[PDB]
């Protein structure tokens, strides 16, 4: 009884607890469970590498809170990135390579022009094969301006940058563990700087699943209605007008996130009524599980699956387990029995 | 004499040799420096991070070789790419999402379809605010379309790097001081089977810039002819029609290029007659010089500078020396000064 | 055809090649593979860590013959461990403390002996209390018994360690792959000097289970037959009158350990006909499978599953691969189909 | 005087002080000691690897208690292994290769009936020769029976260290020192698992010797009375009856062992009076001294000599020292003297 | 201007500000500034290796304060000497290395007294060629004196470094940063040992420079006027009768030392007016300065170029900076202007 | 015999051998050994850290010869510091300085020949207290002088270390082990160019003991003449006139050193007729010995105490062992005993 279940506590494993037909059991496991305290979870939340692939992070316990206020901080960077080519140092730099490409254009232009033997600038008869003349300046024109927006574009990245390293050093050695994440964030600020197409603050901020647990009470989780989404999470849309659209703040945790660290109290007659045993099954044999997504939506995301850390507690009456008690994987999974 | 010259080799020292008008003592201090031999100087050589960016790449002497063979072979895999996209399990992937795609369409479709109160298939009066449902079927259609050209995109991508990270996996464990310009000929054939855009050979290729050398005997140059071409090496241009273009394969190198490792022999006049000195000075001072560029060309790069790793012996006659002499600069770089 | 393969190849793709029903397609891509060359293969092979128990070893490829050469030379130690108890500075340590303890007993017995009052030394009537004193001495007795053969044993141990220790000190630093397998090796000659009781070679010997390769030709292996056995490899064993009996020697190698490091061609139909798809499947997804064993022998081993790192090419005709084809599986495990 | 002191203090040096016939010159010395402080002493203690065998473990300051308690709880995971095999999934396990085991006996019987021939069930004449094929059956009976009775204790082996290893794993992160004899005391309760034999805590539990310290005052011992039991400790046996038994918890700390980190204040009269100063010599020029053992005792330990990291401080008259001072060996080891 | 400003705070930059000719400006940037908070940032002092070579030194921010502490006790250390030199094992040591020369010398003497045949000891005629002999044993007599000098020097030293190493190693632990001055200081008070040469404080002692800062607020200094040694630091020097003299404490701190780790606001009219914005311009570039010295001053010091890690804000109105302004180093140095 | 003999060989162990009265049993142990093998033995070998102190040093097998090759270049490097000293550019520093302590003695004698009121240049009466103004200058010049020859001598010093460092960088690549060595090497040749103090070779040059050797055959020395000094080696000296000197290439080898990393084969009778059993207890009990020097002679050595790195046998008849089989020490030491 107690036993088994201190057992399976101190043990690693998985158990279910059997019980008489009266309700309230989990509230009873519980009570118990939450006088124990369990080594410190570290924060496991989703982070966002571009706007289509989210990662799992891991970070300190306690540290997750700090930077997605570090993160609101970075965001806001674009207003930084505004007023920088304001000023006089940057607007120089680039007038300066503004003349270097006006120079080629009205030089190429005056030789062009020197056709004052059969021409008269444009702006005959008959041409004189100084019309090949004419298509090289005009080609030559064309290639000398994209490559003096791609230029300034790189000017513009160039100085972005070296006001960015400034604002990224103290969080790298801040969050080490944040590091690719920190590094997709300054490339995104960098590219506002090139392009001007504005950060959408969703796409870009971390998604915390659950509130930093110090271990004492442990997480603890219980769940009486065991549908996919609701234990594995899911992923939501929106739809404005007819498009769809998603991002890694539409995810919403279910309890393997919550539970993260800790105890998860599951209802076993739920887990027969639903689809989702199979399911169940193989995330725990894999140790990790995606967000349930509506196949055949027109939008998606990459998302890295979600690592299982966490103790399982299965709830019922003698008769709730007998369905799974004749599967042969039931007892390789919870190899602890309760009882009262 | 002799002695001040085993000193300067045998110390880390610039020096300068002087000696009667009688021409040739260049031939006889080169006779002398090729008995010598020194460390074995690594291969230092120029690779493309992108068509724009060019890096200094160090490999262990006699490696650079290997590595061009090993580039030749990625251009080519564009070829296998291509096979891999002809494959039935691809293909299938491939069209599987298509279908994903044509069922959101042609869902809303059917669904705009039942209209048949007022409307009667498009391919009244009046419209009756089904005018919105319309729009909604457009705009949504136009999204589903451009998401899933991004999906293919995504999905050729994450094939192209399957196969490529096998390619890749070797060269990264055989040249470990090549893995940023690795990673950027990765990322670029991911790129062309996202795009289908080929590449420039020319653009993508390192410029090996002299012969790997033992040590056995040393890498010597003589410079009769000190222009800043000459000596920092210069930047080509590709002038097709009026249009401007270059790459990495049009850096030529100068003495500091060929010299790395070993003995620069200078003539002290020409460096005097030409612009030189001033430059020169400037590249000892800092240990590293670029590539000489035409100033006010419509096309660059950006070029990492060349470090500068050569002993250096000025020749001339006391007469030569005199201009130089009189400049404080001049003893402080060349410390030894030798005989006849 | 050629292109298909030589992407499979360069990939790191398990293929299938289909053909006309001409027969030896599998003789001419061996051919074909024989002129390939592959990354240097490790020696993959099985060591005992005890009688009872088999661990996967990675060693340098060549190093085996060497190892299983060394443990020859270690087994024969027990003839010097031996002479080791044959020397005087021994045997006087071990008469040394056999005076200590029959001291400890015959002072006790003549503590026993002044019983002159009303016993006479047994080798009355009646007892008088004196005969609890009796035991004492009697369980005393077979307590310092038991307490000699212990520290006898735990002396020999001693004496063979400083020996065994000189023996093993090399092998360690020329295999420290090997390290856990050597230890074992040496607490077992330990245990023949406290014990007594012999080695049984076919116990002890690692199990090469390949020749070692270059990787010029790779290794090749041909299975037209794909049994169970043929495939993972099986463990024999030895009945002896009625007596049941296995060891290390006694795991037979299938394919997957001949072929490690290469290329497994494996007839298509016969993988069908015979029961061996599903079990496939799993040992390609799991990386690893166990030799096949009689269930229901009263013998067996605690065997570590070996690792799986071959490349498999598939041969059929298209008929032969229809019952594979309508497979979710298996075009996700055989990605490239090939031709002729 | 007080310079001298000083000077022994500051420098590394053991040293005496030599004063007048008045008595408390000890008293007075300690008081000045215990104004002082040291650097922060680590814990020492003894620790069994095994039931014969101590080792010396350094902790840091403080958390000696605290793996004590942490053994405290080990020690009663003999009552959850207990509980363990009770649990369904693991009787399960064990009927099920017991049904094995019986299979094969029952058969091998099955096949020995069918001798309705010339026999009929034992539990003729003459034999036949199916005489042999009994002998077969018996010792192959015998032979399944005890590789069961192994494969029983194998399995609750495995078992008991799945729990166990989670019960560990945090202690090894906490105590990475005490890790050899956390290890000594998982496997001792993996064997509780096989073989029921239950374990003596008194064997098992680590041997605190004094108090740990800050520095602040500094460990300081005096010691009036210098025999080798008093100085270097020893170990204690228990008679019970006429059987001798000794183990960790039986050592007894002498001054070496609590004036760890500190100062020994020892009278030097007392030393030359006893056995003492040649020992007391040795110990101080090996760096570690053994407790003193009953020679020819039926029992005993193998201890690890336990290291001296202490300052000595000899205390007596002019008188008192002659008999020392004529020792070659005083001075080299008593560098400095102090007087009053 | 406010924003201007942030953005220089934010970013790495130096700056400027402009605004109207009303005076105090200064003193609203000062209150705004130490609104902030920077990095915390670490000591950064000069110490001494030798009397006449300075090193910068960089300490965790507060531990310098520790270290001069540590450096007081460490200069009376050679009062400890003086009484280590007093104590009868070392007296006995020395006694008897003089009396080894006594011997070899009072030897010599008594062979060449034993010219009984025509001498008589000084302190014939004729010599005879013992007259050689005469000069063999003064010649012998000198060289086993200056080699008795050195072995007692070596001796004193052998005993210092004893005592000293236990003084010295709890510092090598505490302030690694402090290595190479400890060993300077461990080599400087065996030295006194050796030669009995007092030490002057001033020339051993650490000399810092600011206090130690939190970064809250920052480090700011006001520099209203811009002369070489109140930017840059000066060496005073002592003259006391004709002679000339310097050391580690006569080095003054300017601006540079006092601003380290933050903010250093300088007025621009007075960077012109002094002749110093061509050397603040080259500090900058270099990354580090030296203190003025007086050029031509009989006696120096060896210091090493102190490190720039603060930023600069420039004060002025606009005609202020027109002078500035059309300097192309001006903008590359000072990006950001700011206003009002 | 054989057998005892193979597993002393096999064994760490120190043994010996019992024969016949017969002679020449060393020259059969002697071709038995040679035809062995041993584990490649490193270089041991003495180098001079001082002209007194002598360290060992350890250097993989065959790489002594190049370090002694390589120590002769750099004695030969005074030559070239000479050379240095006759460049312009270091005479143009060196005058440079002169000419600053020149001007401040001929201005402050300048001002004090501006007393044209009283005095007249000296090269009255009555003085009238500018007497003490010429002592300041008298002082201060003197103090100018003395500032002046060690700032020469300073100036050298870093000259030399210029050079130097460029000679002693690939040493201390290619011999890290002789790292404390070159380092003294190079402050001595330092200190020739402050001085002018030429190098006696021979206190310099590392001293080889014995040739390399690869393993087969072992090293072997036989010792039939068993005096301390040609156990232990010693120092010889040099007594030139009455001058008693030493350095370090009057170290002269013994048989530890000559037998390391293989077997020393020693005569029983001789070490017992000798001196010598005690001293060579105390050599292998404690891992090493110094060589014998003679006691009070009027020069000395520090010399690093050699460790003991060979496997010794005795040589004997059973009456030569009677002596030695009685010392309990022999058979602690001498664990195999081997027989004819």
């Amino acid at each position: 009884a107690r036993e088994a279940l201190e057992l399976a506590i101190r043990g690693g494993f998985h158990a279910y607890l059997v019980g008489p037909p009266s309700l309230g059991k989990h509230e009873a496991l519980l009570a118990y469970l939450s006088t124990q305290s369990v080594e410190t979870p570290p924060d496991l939340l989703y982070v966002p590498l571009s706007e289509r692939k989210v990662a799992v992070m891991t970070l300190p316990s306690g540290q997750e809170i700090h930077l997605a206020e570090a993160v609101e901080g970075l965001l806001l960077e674009v207003n930084r990135l505004d007023e920088l080519f304001r000023q006089g140092s940057f607007l120089r730099e680039k007038t300066q390579l503004e003349a270097r490409f006006k120079e080629a254009r009205e030089q190429q232009l005056e030789a062009l022009r020197r056709e004052a033997q059969e021409a008269g600038f444009a702006l005959g008869p008959v041409p004189a094969e100084l019309s090949a003349r004419l298509e090289e300046v005009t080609l030559g024109s064309m290639a000398a301006s994209a490559e003096l927006e791609v230029a300034l574009r790189r000017l513009r990245r160039d100085w972005a940058l070296h006001y960015l390293n400034n604002r990224f050093e103290p969080l790298f050695q801040r969050f080490p563990q944040a590091r690719a994440y920190l590094e997709a964030l300054r490339a995104r600020l960098a590219r506002y700087a090139e392009t001007g197409e504005p950060l959408d603050p969703a796409q870009w901020r971390p998604n915390l699943l659950t509130s930093s647990s110090s271990g004492t009470p442990p997480p603890i989780v219980y769940e009486p209605y065991a549908t996919a989404p609701r234990l594995f999470g899911r992923l939501d849309y929106l739809v404005d007008r007819g498009v769809w659209s998603t991002n890694v703040s539409l995810i919403r945790p279910g309890a393997v996130h919550r539970a993260q660290g800790g105890y998860l109290i599951l209802d076993a007659l739920s887990l027969k009524r639903e689809g989702t045993w199979e399911a169940f099954k193989r995330a725990l044999r894999n140790g990790q599980v995606e967000p349930v997504t509506e196949p055949q939506a027109p939008a998606g995301l990459e998302v890295e699956p979600f690592p299982i850390q966490m103790q399982v507690m299965l709830v019922g009456t003698p008769e709730a387990f007998e369905g799974l008690e004749e599967d042969p994987a039931f007892s390789e999974l919870f190899r602890i029995r309760a009882e009262f």
